[PDB]
């Protein structure tokens, strides 16, 4: 991404960086992006200077038409991370992509928090072996998240202890409101630092004992588009899971992966939604050191 | 089309041509096609040269009246473009009419967006076989656009897996202002090659998300509109996805297909909105190689 | 009555070219025109002006005339035919031949096919309710398709080659071109008999082109034109309204007004909204492949 | 009335009563409301033959101020034109009134063009039913006349379909030029048959069109001219209008409201006797009445 | 911590008085409240509840924190052993408090025997596997018998006197008695420090409900899991061989299987980090222990 | 115990506590125990009215916490019923506590009807020597019922013979709903007379039903034998045969002891299920006199 600070010239004072800041908006994607109106609306900013720093915006970040094969050499460039099972990683065409929302929804005790904490982990793990070089972002509901699986994940990846401890932001949510307060602190945070991944585990947890349902149906979709803008401002992976939202969660994901209790410690997967993969099914496994293939021993 | 360099005859310097350019009428037939008041309203153009320049216009591009028979050659004379379904080209009379816009609209995952990848195709194609010997642009929404699926595509008819991918123009829009401010450099960009095809996909999914439940209809005319221009300026195909605005996208749209899931990769679409089509239906299935015909197999 | 005819004692050719410079193109139209209008005009001289208005007003009645032949002159008007029965006896005959006639409801109601079909049915003799003469189409949102007008004309039997020779169509692109059209159109109804103009729509233009003020007097504008149109020729004039906007300028011109409400599939419910001299009341008609008809039992 | 025929006394040439008909003096109370200047504008007059004939219609009717006394009871036998609802009646306190001049002003779809259309069709009944015994006059502006209708309000009344609609004469006007040119012929019927009711809808609708200075003195050209033929014969005049010198030369006006359904709401505005009240009618296929007990 | 904090900022000592009605006894319930519930109060403004929600979050952490701090905090959690060491190895250090653990199996293994035990460590000292704190234990079958309660203590050493003065027993005999008994014990926890709490039954009442049975479940577990917020005390319940309701708030649970006479084996059938493993105990008249070779 | 008609208070009508007596509800003790729905139904008594009750009952009756103190001062202080032997009285620490439910299951024909009329002979002797200074109600439904063995353990005991009979009100069960009815007619009369013991020989005679609807029946009569015990604090004694009834007669059993036929006249009693007393075996001997500790000539 590009910073905000990269954004101001031709005589445009620091003091329109903070107050746009404190809307908000933290990097030139987020201005672009953002609707004049919403810039117009913030007190104390001139609505010529406005459409000043917009186009001066448009002109750093590129926004206009393109070729379709640069297109497909950019998109090849995107980042992409393995999940710790190459049958995952061959059904998911190369692991999880970043700039989409995946989702991975499921019956419990299926091993959705234990795929989160090695997804957390092998965003710890340096780009060379396809990490992501960033911090990741657990939002917990129920308070499931426990570092010692972390811990236990990361010897197995071989990362320092403490390193991968100490790079991963957690916060747990008590209500909605909450979740949406910590959101702000969240992308604020997010601002100032390099990471590569938010997974939230669980979003419905609250929302299921806040609520009435029409508050409840449109206090999420405020809540959900937030990731969604955060995601290609910060061009971070964003993993969601759920409880067996509706179409909410269908309409805001972008790959969706189903999740089934296999035999044993094997658990399958399946590609119910993709903008470009077929649906189909595969199987991986869970032990105590994180997420794997299956072994012989498995069959 | 007429170029607009062709137009200046009878005392009008290339400066009257330039300001024109500014003005957005790139075309003989754009400033033809727009009323006398617009031309008055733009700064340094006398009224006179005005309606000099419009009367050499209305010269070059007949506004007079045609019969049944001319017209009725004209529109078999009209390029349609082949969905790659035998069922849903008997559907759509035998393609994608030129100059007009259609809005497939429906539940999501009902292939829509599959149907705008195998029709981005369907262009380049020599014409003999429907095409229209042009190229593409693709202007995007919601960030699901795949080179993937063109090269995947592009095997069906023999097309080279490059030459498709080389001659699509591609773009993205992220808020409500940038959706409309696309359309002048679109029209730009279109002026000087044969264009076949544009996508929009999809509308008001930004409108959605961004006291505003009556300022947002205004705004959604003011692009829908420009669509509309953009099609008779240059006798081209728009394509434009909605998901489930109202009387606005039901009064403008020229035809409307609604589509649904069906069983497998069974989907059925019904002509909701057609000037001079029967409300029929249809079924098709999505292959690898793109929409298609349903096979024995999965009947 | 043909411009041509008013050639008495002496009317110059110079003066019949300016007349049809500046868009006089009937007797009719000279014969109603203000003095003041004729005065406006370069190269005529006032006392000229008035000698040619009194050779016109001599031929056409321009006194006062008693109710019952007024009652008998509009009894004769050739009703359009619009092959549904139902809406043809709630209009007593359907659409009449010289005055303005409006048709509004929301979208998906089958105005543009009941164009279509007033379209088709003015080009087949009288006996049948056709006027015998050719139709003149002014569209502004391109909804014309010259394919089902065969299907149309083999459902009235007519001969399609004729039917489709027999039609003008007109785009418009501008509310300025659109004006403009009646001009343009003016002098080849005056080189051939016609029976029908059909306007779709009046609002989309102005919609979008629109400031208030502006729009409400070329609207004005427009709907004298149109009004004076058929005043000249006799032809009958069909408008499309989508919806009411505008107030009341459209509403004080419209001589006849329809209301269209969706009913179940093919049906549609049609309300005399307003007329002068019909009540007020309601009737159903269908849509099908070959036009407006009455609905079958089976659609029932 | 009183006929120009026994204006002539004493030897008076029958040229100049000729060039009075074509000078639009059909009576002789038209010459003798005319001043003289008007006759010397007339060629062929001399200013001895004016004062002439001034004085000789001048002894025939006064001018000038008159004893109360025997006005406001002569005012009562004047002849009333009901308008087929006993609402209006009452606030009308006897109904439209010959002599003056009454204006029916609001918006369209308020039964103006109906209640128009009942006096033209009541005009013509005896007076002991508050009728005319005369034929009506009506002016079109707009093309909104449709004779049918007639036909059923005069079976509501029972007068003969065919009367009615021959002895009711109706003109339409295309131009303002053309408006004002009709009262020539209007006036010269009024010399030929007797007519007791006038009516105008609308006056203003060319004027729109038409035409600044030069729309307001021909409205009020109009205005007098209308004024001038109601004293000379005695017509009840009836305007039109559609939403100051029409208020000013009206003498009564009439405000109208849309109610429920038929029902419509009528209001007296300007009265030089009458209260200010308001009133409810209906109107119904057969034409303008009070409503019924099944729309209350 | 206790709400006595709030007396700041110049809110009125009634809403605090409203508030503990409400059995907003704590500071920690306060911040974790939802705006509508806070709300609901009487007496209470929206403007000046806006400050308390300031000041509760201000008091108690509630922002973003790094891993580390997290795992510090939980580590020095307090665990209350149950005598069996067995246990105590299998399960890290015993029972954690401010959680919930559920116990399912055969009543002839035995767990009510568990419960009277754990009775008496939550006052002996934490360095031996304590909570140092007040017991309130809940029956819905009325097994209490207090000469177990003397006989462990006399096994740990503690006075019985102690042991019976120290604990609060409570019995429910209706679902709604069961949820009050909650609302009422709120006021004892505020007052006086508390390090546990068991349930025995849980489904007992519920057995004698069937779809209101879950939203009365599900009301009453999440009040057990705002206890353990509230407080930081330990939430352990049992159950007879609810489902997936209970299954969703089930933290740590536990399964029973009878073995070799006093023998008795545990398995730790769900966690969200501890493997899935067994091991074996031992009941005596002093309690729960580690197996001896008497029993081997 | 508090006596029902002392419960009303504060416009309680005397016909509410009528219709409670004729519903189950003898005593203001039952109706402190009555849930919310059960009150509900009662026929004559409202929402209001329930509240009403519930609120006098709470003010008359402690229902909040108890102490653990409280709690064992007064479980001390409960009366218990002597055996009439030595062995069986020390097993039992002292006898059958009062206001239990015990279960005496065993083989037929080990003097299980002769210890229940012991037992039912022994509630009546005074306090002094164990006994229950109380009625009797002897339900039998197995035709065990002996006026000899009464008479003769009453001489043993030196009770009055017609005075021992005259005590105790004998019950004959056909049906489940004929001994239901005799136990709502035993509560009929204990609200208004004092009893000290309460035998059911045999349970599953009458259920040996329809399986599953036998359980919940018997677990009601379960639940109607423990509200009862609750409010008057009288001993409960229910014969099995050989246990019937799995879980949830194991359940309802607060005690149970198994019997077993040995030698001669003597028999041998083991617990099975106390959650105080430690499981161990006890042997006593039956006589013409009734049940005693064993002699040395059967020992
Ligand atoms: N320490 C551990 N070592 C190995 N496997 C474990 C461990 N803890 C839990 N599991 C497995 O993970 C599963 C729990 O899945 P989980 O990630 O909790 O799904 P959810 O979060 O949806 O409940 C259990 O079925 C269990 O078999
Ligand atoms: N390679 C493929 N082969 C066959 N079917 C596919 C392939 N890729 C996607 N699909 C199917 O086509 C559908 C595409 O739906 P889509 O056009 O994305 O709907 P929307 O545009 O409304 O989101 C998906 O449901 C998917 O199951
Ligand atoms: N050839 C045909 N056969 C049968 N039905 C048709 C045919 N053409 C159009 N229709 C249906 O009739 C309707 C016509 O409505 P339309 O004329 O578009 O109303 P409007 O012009 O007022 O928008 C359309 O909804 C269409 O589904
Ligand atoms: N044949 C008829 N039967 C019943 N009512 C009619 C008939 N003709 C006209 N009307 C009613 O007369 C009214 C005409 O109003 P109109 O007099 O034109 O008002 P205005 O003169 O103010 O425009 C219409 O509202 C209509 O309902
Ligand atoms: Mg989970
Ligand atoms: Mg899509
Ligand atoms: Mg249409
Ligand atoms: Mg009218």
């Amino acid at each position: 991404f590009v910073p905000i600070e990269k954004l101001q010239v031709n005589g445009i004072t620091m003091a329109d960086v903070k107050k746009l800041r404190e809307s908000g908006l933290h990097t030139a994607e987020a201005v672009a992006y953002a609707p004049r109106k919403d810039l117009l609306e913030i007190k104390g900013i001139s609505e010529a200077k406005a459409d000043k720093l917009l186009n001066e915006a448009a002109r750093l970040v590129p926004m206009g038409f393109v070729t379709a094969a640069d297109f497909h050499m950019r998109r090849s460039e995107l980042i992409c991370l393995t999940t710790g099972s190459k049958n995952l990683d061959t059904l998911l065409g190369g692991g999880v992509e970043t700039g989409s929302i995946t989702e991975l929804f499921g019956e419990f005790r299926t091993g959705k928090s234990q795929l989160c904490h090695t997804l957390a982990v092998t965003c710890q793990i340096p780009l060379d072996i396809g990490g992501g070089e960033g911090k990741c972002l657990y939002i917990d509901t129920e308070g499931t998240f426990r570092p010692v699986r972390l811990v236990s994940i990361a010897q197995r990846f071989g990362l320092d202890p403490d390193d991968a401890l100490n790079n991963v932001a957690y916060a747990r949510a008590y209500n909605a409101d909450h979740q949406l307060r910590l959101l702000d602190a969240a992308a604020q945070m997010m601002s100032e630092s390099r990471f590569s991944l938010i997974v939230v585990d669980s979003v419905m947890a609250l929302y299921r004992t806040d609520f009435e349902l029409s508050a409840r149906q449109m206090h999420l979709a405020k809540f959900m588009r937030a990731l969604q803008r955060l995601a290609d401002q910060f061009g971070v992976a964003v993993v969601v899971t759920n409880q067996v939202g509706g179409n909410i969660m269908a309409h805001s994901s972008t790959t969706r992966l189903g999740f089934k209790k296999g035999k044993g410690c094997q658990r399958l997967c399946k590609v119910v939604d993709s903008p470009c993969l077929p649906e189909a099914e595969c199987v991986f496994a869970i032990y105590e050191d994180g997420v794997g293939d299956p072994r012989e021993e498995d069959e």
